[PDB]
């Protein structure tokens, strides 16, 4: 069994966090980084199971918030302090934290705690009970008002309940404190805690192979493919920091005691020449680089070009308040890498909320916060004007940011139930000459797609769901690609017309008077896949390669030329006697061509 | 307007914050250069990523004056709004504040009029960075006049002779290819006064840029 689990203490600027873990594990000035330690607990009970939980004492100062959703873990406790000094007020200056813990782990628990107990307005426990309790917020699980500096009953009861919690983690009855564990991982556990003391504690850092050289003079019987997975489960534990992706050269690196690693990376945050490099490349890994936080906070005024309504288009993003490190990491993301055109560099005006690309006074992209009056939420409207490169800017964006959602907070998706997420589309049925747009909201569109248009209650005005949101029609692609369904003459059901067994749900339809092959990529799936698979197929032009027609959403498609003769498997199999020497030659040309071109893409090819 | 103060007053009234004149008082609120609003707008530069770098696609012109005149950087902004297009039709892309502009067209048509403090030095400056391009030797054109007109036009001053003259004119220029970098400086004067002929010439005779590519308004390009 394995007994570790991840603490942090969470929490505002000033209040009794430090001193409180100091007072919590009785060992008797500002933080900086995250203060990992770890303090052990033996149970007094029978089952006298001692774990030991790692404290992560985030430091509350605001400027180094771009690094704290990294050390955000979902097998992790979470407590937050909110000094009921300055009472009725730090419990809502406290809610950015509670909503980033529910946008990173979701299902993991917290514990409020209450410093400042000495002085002085305990009717903050109203607020607390009312407000906090389940607006779309990590599940509060306990109360506590405790004072700080000395230990009492109130500490007591409070470690107590810490312990408690701990023990009944239990996401979807799994007791984590308690769960198995091969023993080599816990072997290569204590290998790591004893080289804690021999190495530089200048440089905590150690080599892969000093790595290996260590699991080969112990008793370890870890084998070279069993490493990966094991030093991931030990990382996961906070025991050692790593990063095995080869996108940095940081994989034969393993950083040992992350409390130095992590007050190094945001020492440069309040102001070894061999690694420099790497150095640069995990400090950008941290999303340090330019140095994306500290940008003056202030909007420069940008008279856009184009006003109006018709020429222009919106979209807005509604959370409650923005995630813990999200905008940093999106600017970080849109870094140069969506360009109008498939070359030229575009005039860019980064600041803390916005990045604003330029290409031209008709291929512009700003994506940048707003507020607006009356509403507490927060908003990402997107400005994008309305022609064809326009859309291909809008299509990219969208992508790069519901990705970001996916991928980094995915509490602010899932369904309770307002999704704490909801994304607008802005729209003036009154051609654009007047104002006050419409907003509807992204979903309901998303079902409007059994026609092509929009329409209010007055019918006389109409219009198209392409210039509202070119991504649901599939118009932000290039080269306008719709089907033109009066010409289709294609039957779903049966399966007598499919493309042959085990071609996935591609089948056989004639389409402007051609025999050609459709898959049918319809699922529980959104458009992503099928945009996705769009955009790369969108410009690929090569005789060797499989030419597209076109693609539908009514129902989801792919129309794509027919291959008469079947694919090369089934000659092979059926009819080797078709096959001749200049035959198989000319097959073999062809292949090489494609891979050739595909190369020349830079587009690997995984399988063949 | 008789009685000056009342009206003094009722002018800077707007700026810590009759219907029949409403017209007439943003009119000659714009002749007291407050309509948008030119003052408080920030203080601080936005990071700009200009999309060209290097020494031989810019132009540089630098402008020393010791300290930037009394009410300067509003008349100017207010001057260049919009009265200066690549073309003789199209609406540029403007990033107004306090201290620079920056207008945008094109990756290869824009201009950017701003400040900017060089180290070891008390002095202040208007750097002016313009594209290589003809579009940008249009607007750097434009641009010189329309400074030079501001200056010769409120603050007399600055012209002058004694002498320093009090305002020195740049102009940032790179012998060594513009792959390699510290851009030398040439006062303006001195290159005036080189139009006798077309080119200039460091000591190592070897090397030549044209006169046309450090000053498009001296000849006439
Ligand atoms: N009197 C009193 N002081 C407290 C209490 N809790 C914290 N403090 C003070 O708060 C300071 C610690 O702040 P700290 O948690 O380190 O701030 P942080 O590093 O930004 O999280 C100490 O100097 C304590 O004097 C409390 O309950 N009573």
């Amino acid at each position: 069994p394995y007994n570790r689990m991840k603490l942090m203490i969470v929490g505002n600027t000033g209040s009794g966090k430090t001193t409180l873990l100091q007072q919590l594990m009785k060992t008797k000035s500002a933080t900086v980084g995250i203060d990992v330690k770890d303090w052990p607990i033996q149970i007094r009970d029978k089952r006298k199971r001692d774990l030991v939980l790692n404290v992560w004492d985030f430091a509350g100062r605001e400027e180094f918030y771009s690094t704290h959703p990294h050390f955000m873990t979902q097998r992790a406790l979470y407590l937050a302090v909110y000094d009921l000094s300055k009472g009725q007020a730090e419990v809502d200056a406290m809610k950015p934290w509670l909503f980033n813990i529910k946008a990173r782990a979701s299902s993991s628990p917290v514990i409020l705690v209450g410093t400042h107990l000495d002085v002085s307005k305990a009717c903050m426990s109203k607020i607390t009970k009312e407000l906090l309790n389940k607006r779309g917020f990590p599940a509060i699980r306990d109360y506590h008002f405790v004072n700080a500096t000395e230990e009492s009953d109130a500490l007591a009861k409070l470690r107590k309940t810490i312990i408690n919690e701990s023990l009944n983690f239990k996401i979807r009855d799994q007791l984590v404190v308690g769960q198995l564990i091969p023993d080599c991982y816990v072997e290569l556990e204590k290998i790591i805690l004893s080289e804690r003391k021999n190495v530089p504690i200048e440089f905590p850092v150690i080599d892969r192979k000093r790595l290996l050289q260590l699991v080969r003079e112990n008793q370890l019987q870890l084998d070279e493919n069993e490493l990966p997975h094991a030093v991931h489960f030990l990382n996961e534990s906070g025991v050692l920091l790593h990063f095995q992706d080869p996108a940095l050269q940081l994989s034969d690196l393993y950083f040992v005691e992350p409390k130095w690693l992590c007050k190094i990376m945001a020492q440069i945050l309040t102001v070894p020449k061999n690694y420099m490099t790497q150095y640069f490349k995990l400090l950008e890994k941290f999303q340090i680089a330019l140095v994306p936080s500290s940008l003056s906070d202030h909007r420069p005024v940008i008279e856009l070009p184009h006003c109006e309504n018709s020429e222009i288009i919106i979209r807005l993003y509604e959370m409650p308040y923005f995630p813990m490190g999200f905008w940093s990491r999106l600017i970080n993301r849109l870094l140069e890498i969506s360009p109008y055109m498939l070359a030229l560099r575009p005039n860019r005006m980064y600041w803390r909320q916005g990045i604003y690309l330029n290409w031209s006074p008709e291929a512009y992209c700003l994506v940048g916060s707003e507020v607006l009056d009356n509403h507490p939420e927060s908003f990402l409207k997107i400005t994008v004007p309305s022609c064809r490169k326009g859309c291909i800017l809008l299509g990219q964006v969208v992508d790069h940011i519901d990705s970001l959602m996916e991928e980094w907070f995915p509490g602010l998706l899932e369904i309770d139930g307002e999704t704490l997420l909801k994304k607008w589309a802005l729209y003036s049925f009154n051609d654009g000459e007047e104002h006050q747009k419409i907003l509807l909201d992204d979903l309901m569109k998303k079902a409007e797609e059994g026609d092509l248009l929009v329409n209010p209650d007055q019918p006389r005005l109409t219009i198209p769901i392409s210039q509202i949101a070119p991504d649901l029609i599939l118009a932000d692609l290039p080269r306008n690609i719709m089907l033109n369904n009066d010409e289709l003459e294609f039957e779903q059901a049966p399966e007598f017309l499919l493309g042959d067994g085990s071609f996935g749900s591609v089948y056989r339809a004639a389409y402007e008077g051609e025999e050609v092959a459709v898959k049918i990529f319809n699922k529980h799936t959104s458009l992503r896949l099928l945009r996705q698979e769009l955009v790369v197929l969108c410009h690929l032009h090569h005789p060797s390669l499989i030419s597209l027609l076109a693609a539908g959403i009514r129902p989801r498609m792919l129309v794509m030329e027919l291959a008469s003769k079947g694919s090369l498997d089934r000659l092979l199999q059926q009819d080797k006697a078709s096959l001749t020497r200049t035959l198989q030659h000319r097959i073999a040309l062809h292949v090489a061509d494609g891979l050739r071109y595909l190369h020349s893409a830079m587009i690997i090819y995984r399988d063949l």
